[PDB]
């Protein structure tokens, strides 16, 4: 069941935009209460069926996650045009966040990678792939509690594989095996949660500035890694350069990951 284009009421401001159209803010009626959500509103009122198709492939992911630390969608609604409706995080992304916001302490950032690593860790029970971790794809709901979303180019792995085979291609997140041998896995999310780690510290700096992603790929295979962000606790930064085993058979999957985040934040 689809949702009532009725029920909907959009601002006129556009939160964001980019191919496929535009993100608007809006509020949706409930069965009392009224939410706040952002609407992935599709271009040229849905003209291109590649488009439309990744809307809904997108949509059919979201149905089958429940996390506190995974965007949550409200539903679809076919209307003027397609509509995908989340609930709304109020702050946006992290990056852009902590450009802004430089103040923030280590022990924010933490708490807020510590909750990252808590969705990846059910995600990789949930036998998906995000594919597309990165700073810029997580949300803050408050200053304390950060969602991950774009589930655009996530993939529900098969009941008998533990990997996925393959135009966007983030290279600068991508573990050696993605780019090598086109295999995703949630090991490989585990490298890209690394980096995501390096921009959370970085204060949402661009990793890898300067380089084309064949320098990267040169630069990683040559045993060389980013460098430990200013301020960032020595624990924090070894934790990263485990995220960046080469070797997928011996990198740690998100339990180990999260339960490191979890007792350096908590003792
Ligand atoms: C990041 C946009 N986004 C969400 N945006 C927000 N809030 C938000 C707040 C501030 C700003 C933005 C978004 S922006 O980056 O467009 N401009 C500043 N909350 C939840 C979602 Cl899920 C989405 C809404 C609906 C479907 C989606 N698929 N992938 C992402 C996404």
């Amino acid at each position: 069941v689809y949702l009532d284009r009725k029920l909907l009421t959009l601002e006129d401001k556009e939160l964001g935009s980019g191919n496929f159209g535009t993100v608007k803010k809006g509020y949706y009626q409930m069965k009392k209460v009224v939410k706040t959500v952002a609407v992935k509103i599709l271009k040229n009122e849905a003209n291109d069926p590649a488009l439309k198709d990744e809307l809904l492939a997108e949509a059919n992911v979201m149905q089958q996650l429940d996390n506190p630390y995974i965007v949550r969608m409200i539903g679809i609604c076919e209307a003027e045009s397609w509509m995908l409706v989340m609930e709304m995080a109020e702050l946006g992304p992290l990056n852009k966040y902590l450009q802004q916001n430089r103040h923030v302490k280590d022990k924010n950032i933490i708490e807020l990678v510590h909750q990252v690593s808590m969705g990846m860790k059910y995600l990789e029970e949930s036998n998906f792939v995000h594919r597309d971790l990165a700073a810029r794809n997580v949300l803050l709901v408050t200053q304390h509690y950060a969602k991950i979303s774009d589930f655009g180019l996530s993939k529900a792995l098969r009941a008998d594989e533990n990997y996925y085979k393959a135009g966007k291609w983030p290279v600068k997140w991508y573990a050696p095996e993605c780019i090598n041998y086109y295999k995703f896995s949630s090991k490989s999310d585990v490298w890209s949660f690394g980096v995501l780690m390096w921009e959370a510290f970085s204060y949402g700096q661009k990793p890898y500035r300067g380089m084309k992603g064949s320098e990267v790929t040169a630069m990683l295979e040559k045993g060389e890694r980013m460098g430990c962000p200013a301020g960032c606790p020595r624990e924090m930064y070894d934790l990263m350069n485990l995220c960046w085993t080469y070797d997928v058979e011996n990198r740690p999957g998100f339990a180990a990951v999260e339960l490191r985040l979890r007792n350096y934040y908590y003792d």
